[PDB]
């Protein structure tokens, strides 16, 4: 199974911040509100916004931070990139240990759905190769995270859905992930490609977990097996990738171009009705072990 | 359409490790009772097995605090040991018992610990495809936890099996070490049908047809090709999704045949989803 994180110590973070007639939802950790500068943008500012114009503006008091029940006071504001960072005179004490990570495509994490602050559902994600979440978002502001060792890593905020129903957002620092903006644009996410070194690391684990038989005798160059699976838009898979499936390649006695050569197959077969019934792209080596 | 869990905060606050001798497994700590599969103190007899055990043979720990139990009892297969500390985090909550084909979030936990939570249905044949004994399945109602699975074992085809928190079994299977096997399971039809509307209120709508079927002409569709069989309840269920999206149960029952003869792309699937309930797609 796909498994998201235990999701109480995120829950625990969820904020609610209105400013005029937007409401979305931040995370409150110690006394800190991080949200999506584009709550302070009313649908028409979102064609053309000037966040430096729109903001200077604002004064504390016309941020409406709510905790639950609690009303959090706002005593200062400043944007960093594309979130905006609301001081409060609180620090919640629920905060967990927690950290800033900036992922890359093919790294998966949960995401803590939320709608007006308050926590709807946890489910797993991959950050796609065109840096699109193909999630379920009101929910603006819910963040994406790993946990580990008690430590929650923060790596994802929801800002924009795209037209084909996808996802964009920005790390924790507010940088996009791929070339999208805070802005109603015509945008899209170009096309995707799926995570060959994830497909590869979670047929390393049907082989551990004794599922065989779609292994075959052939073996592959790295750069044969490229030109191949490029035509079924998969991504190109790099020396460092099969540096990272070594491990794996060593618990299960099979090469990574031998893997690669099963792959292939798949990929020129299919299933032939057996199985998931889809080859899947969002576990990783590090997820598999 | 992604499969969503509850968010698992209220069950984590919950869950405490139990070892009885040199078997642990997960237990659930509500209010100053912790609850637990009755295999953690092992063809057994329970009734003989337990009253030679006394209190001191439990040893609860919640993080790093030992709870000290003081009483023990035995509901169906869960064990009730009563503690000397009321659980402070213990949230709203009902014991409930759930049905073939309803879906809930487990709660995956190793020696007390939370691992992971994911989304689940409860399969035709009673198992669920999912040191975990012990971990519960939940449902959330705005502040209120319903408790519905607590795992107790593994069948060989690798599913699992499990009790209500009243220590009812879902299914023929017993708390034993003997030869048990899961049922020839079939695909939950309601659920395919939930699934389908879910993809037309997302703009997918390839699969639609002009056409109508019997509820009867769609059973002997649906039990040739392994499919649980369609009830008037079900349509009935089905109903507000029918009005939403104007297209009549039968009628999407047109469209399922169609698809299960010809094949097919939906909602980004290649096979029928069947783990998203009518309720699971409203919400």
């Amino acid at each position: 199974r796909k498994m998201a994180f235990p999701s109480g110590k995120v829950e625990g973070c969820m904020v609610q911040v209105t400013c005029g007639t937007t409401t979305l939802n931040g995370l409150w950790l110690d006394d800190v509100v991080y949200c999506p500068r584009h709550v302070i943008c009313t649908s028409e500012d979102m064609l053309n916004p000037n966040y430096e114009d729109l903001l200077i503006r604002k004064s504390n008091h016309n941020f409406l931070v709510q905790a639950g029940n609690v009303q959090l006071r706002v005593i200062g504001h400043s944007m960093q990139n594309c979130v905006l960072k609301l001081k409060v005179d609180t620090a919640n004490p629920k905060t967990p240990k927690y950290k800033f990570v900036r992922i890359q495509p093919g790294q998966t994490f949960s995401v803590l759905a939320c709608y007006n602050g308050s926590p709807s559902g946890v489910y797993q994600c991959a950050m796609r190769p065109n840096f699109t979440i193909k999630g379920s978002f009101g929910s603006c502001g819910s963040v994406g995270f790993n946990i580990d060792y008690d430590c929650v890593s923060f790596c994802y905020m929801h800002h924009m859905e795209l037209p084909t129903g996808v996802h964009a957002g920005t790390d924790l620092e507010g940088n996009f992930y791929g070339p999208f903006v805070d802005r109603q644009t015509a945008q899209a996410a170009g096309t995707d490609t799926t995570i060959t070194v994830n497909v590869l690391a979670w047929l390393y684990a049907a082989v551990i977990n004794g599922d065989r038989w779609f292994l075959n005798r052939f073996t592959t160059t790295l750069n044969d097996f490229n030109l191949v699976a490029m035509k079924y838009n998969y991504e190109p898979l790099t020396q460092d990738h099969v540096d990272i499936l070594g491990p794996l390649s060593a618990q299960t006695g099979i090469a990574v171009l031998d893997m690669c050569a099963s792959l292939k197959e798949l990929l020129q077969n299919g299933m032939n009705g057996r199985t998931s019934a889809l080859l899947e792209d969002e576990f990783t080596p590090f997820d598999v072990v």
